[PDB]
């Protein structure tokens, strides 16, 4: 399924990455991509790309392919692209539209998107990696909702469960310093109110109403909460690709709302999804091991 | 009025996305004089605007980031003005709004004006035009921000500070800008492509005829530009006791096309136009002390 309007453009400008289809030979430059790793932080995804380059035995600079005034960054290491997506579904959708167009022009088929994020845990210890087995909205429905030309639309979320299972198996054969849990993930459209936090600038609910909401989620198999999953796992399916979420937790929301861990520990925890996924990528031809 | 009663339960409040806490500073002394908060989606752009304001104010030393080095957002202060970025989209803007309005509360600030200095798609105006929003609406043309809280739909009305908008239009007639300034309505959308009626995304479920009927309808309802944050900014500030305006430049006329074809340099130049107008407004309305 290709957007029939694209070929009618003489040049396609990737506004948020600061380049166009005339900037590179897309087939030659990107044609070998089979994985796209993304997260909300430019610095974090940059450091992950560097880590993958070192695992690949690459001794050459990991250069940002995006323009200097672009909203997003983009790196390539062997068969993996790395991009940030900011925070929230709308921002993620911008990256998704532009990256999936890039893959199309490059002739890349059936690529795996991997979101390496952070999240609020539900009933798990901070620092736990959650492999999402479903991505749902705040009503626990496996759909991303959109309003297109002012009309409501919904798109089903589909996680690549085969890959989730491979990652769980891998974690069982590695010596990790954290637990790896497979469970459901809520995507919310704010950090505070929609996530049931009492510590925002506005709160219209009681602690009892909050607990009921979070306990219900937990009983329905939810183990973490973040802000992008329903976009990533609905969009990729519809453009012919696969997606997974691999997110660490930074707080147990059944215990509190504030992120009280140190900045150093948060950064450490945030690198854990990459620890697991990096080994997976090394074993599954994401990088060439030199 | 109206403060979140739960905040008094905290001995320390951690502003996660700014990388500091209520114990990092004496908030009343540090931020108590703030009367303006200027925001946009780009950290680089808002930093550069803060630098320009510091220069207008006669300040020599560089403008330093107040946010932690590993924070999601940046934060600057020049005299009575705070400057922050907000990323792209309502959810990202709401994170900024919650943390900044909490900051203002702890600092004892009242009736602050938030000014979003953004970029946008124009509807029937030339690229490079500054649009002063006189209302912010969703993609259904309703002046409400929609939320889903504990899984239940909530709607919050949007309110623009029209008196200030009128003051800015009047100011623009007294300045020598490279552009025109238009007052009109602004749609906030939850994506850049499909929700904005663009034909050039990775997915498109509609025709050009359908795109134009949508945008024509919007234009007929007084809409002159389209962006991704306005309904959050203008509903949240009202509820927390503050005021808000949007001052956005256009980078394309969406009635003619979707692609941003102007050069990257010219886009950056256009994006400085809201600050050109707003900076002079701040100079004239005690945002800075002129030394
Ligand atoms: C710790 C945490 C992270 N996140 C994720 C998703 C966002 O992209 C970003 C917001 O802090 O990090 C949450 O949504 N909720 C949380 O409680
Ligand atoms: C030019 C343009 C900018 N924007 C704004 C709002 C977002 O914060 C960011 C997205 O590019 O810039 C639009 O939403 N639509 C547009 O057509």
């Amino acid at each position: 399924i290709v957007n029939s309007h694209l070929s009618e453009l003489d040049e396609d400008v990737f506004h948020h990455f600061g380049f166009t289809t005339k900037s590179f030979d897309f087939k030659e430059k990107f044609g070998d991509v089979k994985f796209v790793c993304v997260c909300g932080s430019s610095g974090r995804i940059h450091n992950f790309a560097i880590s993958m380059a070192k695992l690949a035995g690459l001794a050459l600079p990991v250069e940002n392919i995006a323009g200097s005034h672009a909203r997003f960054v983009l790196y390539k290491v062997d068969h993996i692209l790395f991009a940030d997506h900011g925070m929230g579904i709308p921002s993620a959708l911008i990256m998704l539209h532009e990256v999936t167009k890039l893959l199309h022009y490059a002739g890349c088929k059936d690529v795996l998107f991997i979101r390496l994020g952070t999240s609020g845990g539900l009933g798990v210890k901070p620092g736990t990696i959650v492999l999402s087995d479903r991505c749902v909205n705040t009503k626990l429905e496996p759909y991303n909702e959109l309003c297109i030309l002012g009309k409501p639309v919904r798109r089903q979320t589909i996680v690549d469960l085969n890959t989730v299972n491979e990652l769980k198996k891998l974690s069982e054969n590695l010596s990790l310093e954290c637990s790896v849990v497979v469970g459901g993930t809520i995507a919310a459209n704010d950090f505070y109110e929609e996530q049931g936090r009492l510590d925002g600038s506005i709160c219209t609910f009681s602690k009892e109403e909050k607990l009921a909401f979070l306990q219900s989620a937990y009983e329905h198999g939810i183990r973490n909460m973040e802000m992008e999953g329903t976009a990533i796992t609905s969009h990729c399916y519809l453009t012919g690709h696969r997606a997974i979420l691999v997110c660490v937790t930074a707080v147990n929301r059944l215990e509190g709302d504030q992120i009280t861990i140190s900045t150093d520990e948060f950064t450490l925890f945030a690198q854990r999804p990459g620890q697991l996924v990096g080994e997976y990528l090394k074993r599954n031809n994401g990088i060439i091991v030199r």
